[PDB]
């Protein structure tokens, strides 16, 4: 299915949140390369003020997009899905603090991706990094192994996103994620990421830009 | 319909030219948006030099992505053709000079949309505007008269390019079109595209080639 990733692909992102009951909905729309590598989106909060500070809906909020070189091609599983797609589900643990549970499926609808996202996070702790959003505006750059999943014909991964916060500690994530085709060797994504604002745009929101390579 | 046009849609436009024996090829690539109506692709011959000037070229090198208003939507036959898309013959005479036979095939070829040409060239002079290389690298703005044609269940359109000369004269080039969709489910009242052209070159590119930027608009109704 990487016949459908040469050259720019245009992209749209939603996500339907619950967190501790806090109802939010995120909608992002831009472009990817995967010839580069380039992920380029800029997400829009139509419900108002995040409960949720944006760096940890990063995750969530595509690696399909990855800039697999000549000789990894071969394990390139979330292309492969295309144009059927594969459905990515993964458990967030935020350590001393609440849970994230998300189902997203990746398919092509016409000639655009969509990335449709379901969350639900709970017992979060108001007054602390999450709910008090004191995690810093940054995302920084991690290795993301993959496995094969020999049961249910998909891909396995487990990795810990370390965030950055405002008084100078850090925040850990635990990431457990399950990825199963809809219709690979032991690898990594490395990825690096900027976060930016739009300075026209007054709803909450966030621009990303992301470089992924294996 | 209409929607495979909503926001940036990739571009590739091939010509194989034969135009008084001088054969040639034209590669061309960009993006095209039919919410504004731009249009910006990056021309490459290559093979060689051209034996005819750029601009002579440059209403043969996909007029879906003209910018018709909300109000004229039902008129876009263009788009309504695609994906299975159109094909447009054209034939152009240079006044006192020779003519250009056109046929292409525009059509959504994936996700991109594909405009394979085929142009023929008789009767030119060696000694004239078009093979003297007498034509400036620009293109004047210009309207394209539309109307329907109900028999060919296309469009016919009639207009005349004002190309300049480098002495200060005017080559002009009578055009007559008739698009003809590829499948069927595609007849607009008469209409017209007013368009604008800029002709550049990028300094990096050591191959004679030709980029440019459009824009065209639906208007008349």
């Amino acid at each position: 299915g990487e016949e459908l990733f040469t050259g720019v692909v245009p992209i749209l992102i939603e996500l339907d949140g619950d967190v501790n009951g806090h109802k939010f909905f995120v909608r992002g729309e831009g472009e990817g390369d995967a010839t580069i590598g380039k992920l380029s989106l800029k997400f829009i909060a139509t419900t108002g003020k995040l409960p949720v500070p944006w760096p940890t809906l990063v995750t969530t909020l595509v690696q399909a997009f990855s800039r697999y070189p000549d000789h990894m091609k071969r394990h390139d599983f979330f292309k492969s899905a295309m144009p059927e797609g594969y459905v990515q589900e993964r458990t967030i643990y935020f350590k001393d603090d609440g849970t994230y549970k998300t189902r997203a499926e990746v398919k092509f609808e016409g000639c655009t991706l969509v990335n449709r996202i379901e969350l639900k996070g709970i017992d979060f702790k108001e007054d602390g990094n999450i709910l008090g959003h004191k995690l810093e505006y940054n995302f920084n750059s991690h290795k993301v192994y993959i496995t094969a999943d020999k049961q249910n014909n998909g891909i396995k991964a487990n990795f810990t996103i370390r965030h950055n916060v405002e008084d100078g500690s850090v925040q850990l994530a635990d990431h457990y994620q399950q990825n199963t085709p809809i219709g690979p060797d032991d690898h990594y994504l490395s990825t690096q990421t900027i976060l930016s604002k739009d300075l026209n745009e007054k709803r909450d929101h966030m621009v990303l830009l992301e470089y992924v390579t294996a």
